[PDB]
């Protein structure tokens, strides 16, 4: 490119030594100036006609001089803000002086540098102060003009959406004005745990703008950059993903026999949905999820086609890391010899395979595990917990893969006939060889049973455990033990109701659970029940959880990060990329 | 595929059904026996075959310690799942052993125990 | 007292909390272990104060005659009202020892075991 930007005062003439001050000749020189009638363009029109190569562009501030008022300075201000804007190279730092002006107009213009980037910032400073052309000609045979810079100002790396998001505006006056920075410079310091609760240490590299950026609290219009968002998901069920429209129908159309599908019956349609404008009990909303699950999932194509769609879902929602809870036996089938394991088998290898061809390309690719649901009384006796158990600790020992089975799941209907505390006996073998438990102690859950569940099964995750909040020696060893805490916000906001839900007092707890310090996750239970993926699940707290922060965001994922139950090798890969990848993202996300 | 091999040729054949071990190694690998429970529980559930899992074995390194009230632990779900229980002992441990292997392992089964006179 | 003088001067201080090591004796008077934790219980249930008590030390001879399947029932106690407690198995023992002090004791911290190398 090689742009010149420059402010034009009484010294007019200071442009052609900034022309000059490349060492190897310059491309296109940029002038800025007022609607006053001192600046005489006809000499630099004149000097720059030598070199008709050069695109010679004088742009005058209409209706202002001198820069006498607030007013007027605050009108020369956004003027000269659009005007840089609508006149930078599009992917390179320009070169821009600023001697000539007085301290208003190079102060704003340096200010304006700084906040936009520039490949190099200079003074030209003269001993007598030439008026004409060759007389400054003379002075730079001799040496006389000297070159002062400060050094490279790599500014922003991305701030320039300003000018796609805003057009050219010819037509425009004061009436118009954008403070749509300054408010963000007003909150930078006006506004302990904020402070230092930075993970991924390289953000402290990070300009320190939108530092204070992310220090603003979360907003609904920051769907971008939640989409661009690197997330992980713990708490996924496979039995839950397309339950209607056109995922259902292509997850059926590939079902090895047709002739065992019901496609007739389709899930009852709830108004305003995801949005429920209405509280909703478990069972209608399992009831939504009928028209998939065990019943049509049996079908070996129609198990592959799932498992693939989910897996481009995830990949798709940008997720870098991920858990699966499956249910083998709900999915077997001994007339066709499909026992549990070789329905886990045919997921594990389907994973596995989609994870080495995404790998291969060199894509992005979403790193996923297994986890065995152990349902309590959901198909019988309760034998079929210690099948499940038998059957995931097997699974674990195949010993090599990429797609592993990380752990055993405990779920259940509401309570007492779902204690958490009936099968430690069973669980001592399971829990001893090496998996993990995540216990779903929560849901209107006596504290009790979460006790048990995280001193007697040592499970290091708890499903939900909304009201957490009205056991303070629970929560004290909660924390002191950072037991990961899986929260469903969508899910919980329909089938329990939270502010600003209507006819509902109760709020959602999570900025306490932040505050207190609990190793919190955001997941998405069932996405097509619910209807949400994680970006919109986590882009709900803005009107869920008022003044939520964009650094605790991040810090949600940092959570998310830690309390997954990997390798410490493969941990410490994940947090790398994952790293980079959000210094990348919150770099090319103040743009907009 | 043996079997199935022999009765094609309308042939004398022997059916055949597999046990699997639960070696004592005592103090190395104590989760080898919940590992090798697991696998038995997990391996039977193939269904279809005329050859299958009928049930585990307790054979290995007999001693005090390594009694039926040493493993017991883990054998809650053997006979939930359906499986069978043998066992060894008697040839140099103590009547009591072979007592609570009977009566805690619920053992279908008993391997050796030439001593049993002694105990009437 | 001595954390408050140096703090009040705006000097680099040390913040210092105490554990109460519940000492190994298992050979007379061993309701001292009991007196122990319902010391250090209501230690800590002082509340105010910079320092304070934050955890239990079980010490003291760790071979095997004093290993964590002794007094998990009473450590029950200490675990209900939120006191860390440390473990300590590090000379001249078993990984099963290690295994079941993290397991049963829910030491949330261990001490030395060098010899966790051959125990996968
Ligand atoms: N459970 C079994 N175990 C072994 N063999 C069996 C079994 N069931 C059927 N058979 C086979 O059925 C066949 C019936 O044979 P059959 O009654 O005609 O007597 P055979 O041919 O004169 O003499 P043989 O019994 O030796 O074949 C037998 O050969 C036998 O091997
Ligand atoms: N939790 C803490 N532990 C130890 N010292 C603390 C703690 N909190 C505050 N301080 C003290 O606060 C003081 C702040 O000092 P300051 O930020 O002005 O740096 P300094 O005086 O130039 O050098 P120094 O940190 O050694 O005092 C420190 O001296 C520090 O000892
Ligand atoms: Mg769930």
């Amino acid at each position: 490119s090689r742009v010149l930007l420059c402010s034009a005062g009484h010294s007019s003439m200071v442009v052609p030594e900034a022309f000059h001050a490349v060492p190897e000749g310059f491309e296109e020189v940029h002038v800025f100036t007022t609607d006053s009638e001192k600046f005489n363009p006809v000499v630099l029109n004149d000097f720059f006609h030598s070199l008709p190569n050069v695109r010679f562009s004088i742009t005058k501030c209409h209706g202002l001089a001198d820069i006498l008022n607030e007013r007027d300075f605050e009108f020369y201000q956004e003027m000269l803000w659009q005007w840089y804007l609508t006149k930078m190279p599009d992917n390179e730092l320009p070169y821009v002086c600023l001697s000539g002006g007085i301290k208003s107009m190079s102060a704003s213009l340096q200010k304006a540098a700084t906040l936009f980037g520039a490949q190099s910032v200079f003074h030209v400073l003269a001993d007598n102060n030439p008026r004409n052309i060759e007389e400054m000609f003379d002075a730079l045979q001799k040496g006389q003009i000297h070159f002062i810079e400060m050094g490279y100002e790599p500014g922003w790396a991305a701030l320039r959406r300003l000018k796609k998001i805003l057009p050219i505006n010819e037509g425009c006056s004061r009436d118009n004005f954008k403070p749509l920075i300054s408010k963000s410079i007003e909150e930078i310091l006006s506004n302990t745990g904020k402070s230092n609760q930075l993970p991924f240490p390289s953000l402290a590299i990070l300009p320190p703008i939108a530092q204070q950026w992310l220090q603003l609290p979360l907003s609904a219009n920051d769907g971008a950059w939640i989409q661009n968002l690197p997330k992980v998901d713990l708490h996924c069920h496979l039995g839950g993903f397309a339950t209607s429209g056109s995922l259902l129908d292509q997850v059926r159309g590939a079902a090895s026999e047709p002739d065992l599908i019901d496609r007739t019956f389709s899930p009852q349609e709830i108004a305003g949905w995801p949005r429920s404008h209405k509280s909703i009990s478990l069972d209608k909303y399992m009831e939504l999820g009928n028209a998939n699950g065990s019943k049509l999932l049996k079908d070996k194509g129609c198990l592959i086609r799932q498992v693939e769609l989910l897996y481009q879902s995830l990949v798709n929602d940008n997720v870098a890391y991920a858990e699966i809870r499956c249910s083998p036996n709900n999915y077997a089938d001994k007339n066709k010899n499909r026992s549990a394991w070789v329905v886990l088998q045919d997921i594990n290898d389907t994973f596995t395979r989609l994870i080495t061809e995404a790998k291969q390309k060199n894509q992005f690719y979403c790193h996923v595990n297994l986890l065995v649901i152990a349902s309590r009384k959901f198909s019988g006796d309760l034998s079929d917990i210690s099948k499940h158990l038998a059957l995931a600790i097997t699974a674990m020992q195949q010993g090599e893969g990429v797609c592993r089975i990380v752990g055993v799941d405990l779920a259940g209907f509401e309570n007492k006939e779902t204690r958490a505390s009936y099968y430690e006996h069973d669980f001592k073998a399971v829990h001893r060889c090496g998996l993990a438990v995540t216990a779903h102690a929560g849901e209107n859950d006596d504290p009790e049973g979460i006790w048990q569940a995280v001193y007697s099964l040592h499970a290091r995750r708890l499903g939900h455990a909304l009201n957490l909040l009205e056991a303070p020696d629970l929560m004290r060893t909660v924390i002191e033990r950072k037991i990961g805490v899986e929260m469903c916000p969508y899910a919980n906001y329909q089938i329990k109701g939270f502010a600003p839900m209507p006819n509902f007092s109760a709020l959602y707890p999570l900025k306490k659970y932040l505050e207190a310090g609990i190793l919190v996750s955001v997941n998405t239970d069932n996405i097509g029940i619910s209807g949400a993926n994680l970006s919109e699940n986590l882009l709900i707290l803005a009107d869920l959880c008022p003044g939520i922060s964009r650094m605790d965001v991040l810090t949600i994922i940092r959570n998310s990060i830690e309390t997954a139950f990997i390798s410490h090798d493969f941990r410490m890969e994940l947090l790398k990329f994952f790293d980079r990848k959000i210094y990348d993202v919150c770099l090319i996300s103040i743009k907009n």
